[PDB]
């Protein structure tokens, strides 16, 4: 029922970055420099193929603090963690969904089963609930 | 005597990422979000090591779209690459300076054999003339 916190993954695919900068709607709670990884099983997903059980993405965000027109990486504020068991994790769409604070295995954050998370993520059914797409 | 294009370095590890924004010292050329990348060799070097011969740093330099204050990736600019072989690379520190426009390997940037590259990382000769630090 728990989703594994995903040891190493700064060693895996880096899919793609996007910056949330204080005025976007999203400031409170995603606001931040934030990364997307893919370990090999999601990379078979985001490539167009399917999402095999074990496929794992994290959204790794970090603070930034502003250096003279640069928005320079600061401390790392949370990981968010979609891990795929199509049978287990049924209730929200085949994924797992879990928060760590600052990225710690010791500070799990979701206490509703991931429902919140995946009543955002439903709106990407169409991708099997994966809002990032795989570029270049 | 040239820098091989990077071939697969998407691949890589993900080092860091900054933004340099517009009024940036920077700007031109460098603007836009970059993310570090490191072959495996490369990292010997950023934990601590002896940069080896095939280390490949590249500096992966994207566009981006301010909307509703999110900073959203938009086109690749350029790459900076940083190649290590002590030999081949005497006159430039042992690390040879390219820039490949759009990313593509035809479309080399770098026509002073690098030494602009290496008069701004000889500031770094003390880190092997990396600027990047490894984080967790
Ligand atoms: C809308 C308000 C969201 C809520 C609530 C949650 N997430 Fe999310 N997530 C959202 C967006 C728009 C994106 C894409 C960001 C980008 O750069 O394009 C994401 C992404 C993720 C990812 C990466 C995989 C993906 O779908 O792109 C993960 C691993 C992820 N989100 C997890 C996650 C968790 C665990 C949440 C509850 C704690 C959660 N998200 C909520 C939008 C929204
Ligand atoms: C100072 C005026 C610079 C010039 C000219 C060039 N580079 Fe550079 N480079 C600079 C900085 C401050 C950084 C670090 C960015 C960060 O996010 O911390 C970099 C980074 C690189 C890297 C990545 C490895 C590293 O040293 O951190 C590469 C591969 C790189 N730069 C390549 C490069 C090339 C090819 C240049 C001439 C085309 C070049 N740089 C010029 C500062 C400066
Ligand atoms: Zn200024
Ligand atoms: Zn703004």
């Amino acid at each position: 029922t728990k989703v594994k916190y995903p040891d190493g993954f700064r060693s895996w695919y880096h899919v793609k970055s996007m910056v949330i900068q204080p005025g976007h709607p999203l400031e409170n709670p995603f606001g931040g420099i934030h990364h997307v990884y893919a370990n090999a099983e999601a990379i078979q997903g985001l490539r167009g193929g399917n999402y095999p059980d074990g496929a794992v993405l994290v959204f790794d965000l970090f603070d930034y603090q502003e250096d003279n027109h640069a928005l320079v990486e600061g401390k790392r504020k949370l990981i968010g963690v979609m891990e795929r068991d199509a049978k287990r994790f049924s209730a929200t769409g085949g994924w797992g969904y879990e928060g760590f604070g600052e990225g710690k295995p010791d500070k799990r954050l979701v206490t509703d089963g991931g429902q919140g998370c995946f009543g955002c993520h439903a709106a990407q059914k169409e991708s099997q609930y994966v809002f990032s797409r795989l570029r270049d």
